[PDB]
């Protein structure tokens, strides 16, 4: 297997993860030799010592000592650092004591004119707001909610919430009221931070009526804090943001147990109410430190820009950049406004050193004839990362060569972040080569395996992604989950005591990971992942997006066509051809059906399972939570299809 890219030996030697291994080998019995393969095996075989090592390396300061690193090891509900106390916000703001006048936040909107908030100023605003939250009666454990775009106020609010031991939960303001309420009503927040609207694509999006509706339908709220993004007056009964952040009193951080809830995230699952996933201050603290400082190589003074809505877990990951003393870049706006290269212009104007984006955006830039490294000053960029669908080899080459032609050797990273543990089970390692369509390795401390139906491990064979050991950022539990039934059914109902993620994967002999698709959405004719098929079909110019389903056996391919394209015999021939060639005859659809579009979750994930149910005759009204999908009418198309075929 020929790598797309191999890191040079000095880059390897200079990686923080390499320094960590050397230090761990001196002080904690880690292997000095053997590189990542050896470090990883140690991180799993000596799990307690590994996490101890992580906390020392990052100087996590427990205000009360832990009794041990790990008590009960069984899942779900493993017992991390029992006895210890800490505070996430306190750790995040440590750099205010070391480089107070450096920028902690660089924020920007569609004017593309960045503004800084210094570490000292961030610490002060957070302390002011935390004191106000305490005065409003927010106690440790109370939920504090936000209806907020990616603006510096959202970071200040989250940190202030964590500082008081409040439990953060948020939605972005492109969510409609039913989607927001389906989430927030489950956890009964006592505070709401909210904007009056936002700007996107050069257009104004008023949210005053939505805010009025949220307030009326959330009767547990006791205080509402208004952020006048569009410059409107605070509604009756609300507090004005600027009045709460202006004080200069001593920072105070609530020292909470390791397991104390930090935030509630919401699953993208489309059945029933969205799962309300609770993660701990301690678990997120150590896992995000590990990912950011070791897997992403981030440290003090770096500048981390991920293009993201606050409604995606990548925002939470971005916020945690502060934990490593890293400046974070916040952009509230469209990815292509005023022009296609907008995200690159932000990276330029903020001096980003790590720029995280989507493979789709990279490909769209290449297609549009953008040359970002040539035309902008991207000399500060050391790494470009994508999460979600993998960057194809022509995209990787373009990106790398675009920087390489100008004398820069770029690290192109592929990660796979998920809401469930607010991190990745597998993804990037700065010291390993990159291969087509692979995630480089399971993360440190993650015992990832591919299991057959009998629960035995496979190598170079497709199987179920399992994680056989506990990770600190795994959910404490789901909120609004009697008996813990939904949490159990989500991961623990297939192999006892083992986390089964629902991904159909290969774990290669080189220790890397290929994700073929969702296990519950495979095509069985031999069990095939749908991802492989989407890659092939969707390379065709005429096909904007596709969706493949298999039902007991009928295997139709739904295609949303590019403008001007027509589903003719020639097109059907090209479709079937590219499939039987690049994959196999088994992969060829029984039928191709043109569609007005492809329905998605709110986060833009394909919804194969709900569509399958519809095609199986389940009425739309009972198949999905409509607040959890992006286009009701598009989904109704598929119900009509089943009705027509009934
Ligand atoms: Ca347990
Ligand atoms: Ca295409």
């Amino acid at each position: 297997p020929q790598p797309l890219w191999q890191p040079d030996a000095q880059r390897i030697a200079q990686a923080r993860i390499t320094r960590f291994q050397a230090w761990a080998a001196e002080h904690h019995g880690a292997p000095a030799e053997g590189g990542y393969a050896a470090l990883h095996r140690w991180s799993v075989d000596e799990l307690d010592t590994f996490w101890k090592a992580v906390t020392e390396w990052f100087d996590v300061r427990f205000s009360t000592p832990y009794a041990r690193v790990l008590g009960d090891r069984t899942m779900p509900g493993a017992q991390w650092f029992p006895g210890a106390t800490l505070n996430y916000a306190e750790h995040a703001l440590r750099a205010a004591g070391t480089r107070p006048d450096e920028p902690a936040l660089l924020y920007v909107d569609e004017t593309h004119e960045p503004a800084p908030v210094t570490w000292a100023e961030l610490r002060r605003q957070v302390a002011s707001l935390a004191a106000e939250l305490r005065a409003l009666g927010v106690r440790p454990g109370d939920r504090v909610s936000g209806y907020l775009p990616n603006i510096p106020q959202a970071v200040v609010a989250l940190l202030a919430t964590a500082a008081v031991g409040g439990v953060w939960t948020s939605c972005a303001p492109d969510f409609g009221a039913r989607s927001v309420l389906d989430r927030f009503q489950q956890v009964e927040p006592v505070v709401l931070f909210t904007v009056d609207g936002y700007r996107y694509g050069g257009k104004e999006h008023d949210r005053r009526d939505t805010v009025a509706e949220l307030r009326r339908e959330l009767p547990t709220l006791r205080a509402v804090i208004h952020i006048p993004l569009l410059g409107t007056e605070a509604p009756d009964g609300t507090l004005d943001w600027e009045t709460l952040t202006a004080a200069d009193a001593e920072p105070v951080y609530e020292q909470v147990p390791f397991d104390h809830p930090l935030w509630v995230l919401y699953s993208s699952g489309t059945t029933g109410l969205p799962k309300a996933i609770v993660q701990s201050q301690g678990g997120i603290l150590v896992e995000h430190l590990k990912q950011l400082g070791l897997h992403c190589d981030l440290g003090p003074g770096d500048r981390f820009f991920w293009y993201t809505s606050t409604g995606w877990m990548m925002w939470n990951f971005l916020v945690s950049g502060l934990l490593t003393g890293t400046t974070i870049v916040l952009y509230d706006g469209s990815p292509g406004f005023p022009a296609t290269d907008a995200q690159w212009r932000i990276a330029e104007r903020t001096g980003a050193t790590l720029f995280g984006t989507s493979a789709a955006y990279v490909m769209a830039c290449r297609k549009a004839g953008v040359h970002p490294a040539r035309d902008l000053d991207l000399s500060a960029i050391q790494c470009v990362a994508t999460t979600g669908s993998p960057l194809p080899p022509d995209g990787f080459r373009w990106l790398h060569d675009e920087f390489a032609a100008g004398g820069a050797d770029l690290w192109i990273a592929s990660v796979s972040g998920g809401t469930d543990v607010c991190s990745c089970f597998a993804g990037a390692v700065p010291t390993l080569p990159v291969h087509i369509g692979e995630l480089q390795a399971p993360g440190l401390g993650t015992d990832l395996q591919s299991w057959d139906p009998s629960g035995d491990p496979l190598t170079d064979e497709v199987g179920e992604l399992v994680v056989t050991n506990p990770m600190p950022s795994m959910p404490i539990r789901f909120w609004n989950d009697p008996d813990g039934s939904r949490y159990h059914d989500s991961y623990f109902d297939t192999y006892p005591g083992v986390w089964r993620h629902g991904d159909w994967i290969t774990l290669t002999s080189r220790g890397s990971v290929v994700i073929h698709g969702r296990s519950d959405s495979t095509l069985n004719r031999v069990r095939m992942g749908s991802a492989d098929i989407y890659e092939a079909v969707e390379r065709l110019p005429e096909i904007r997006e596709s969706l493949v389903i298999g039902i007991e056996y009928w295997m139709p391919l739904f295609v949303h066509l590019a403008p001007g394209a027509t589903l003719d015999d020639a097109l059907l021939d090209r479709i079937k051809r590219t499939i039987r060639v690049n994959l196999s005859p088994r992969h060829v659809p029984d039928e191709v059906i043109e569609v007005p579009g492809i329905p998605h979750t709110l986060t833009g994930k394909r919804i194969e399972v709900p569509v399958k149910r519809l095609l199986q005759g389940t009425p739309l009204d009972k198949a999905v939570n409509p607040g959890s999908i992006d286009n009701l009418d598009l989904l109704h198309f598929y119900e009509e299809l089943a009705r027509k075929r009934s």
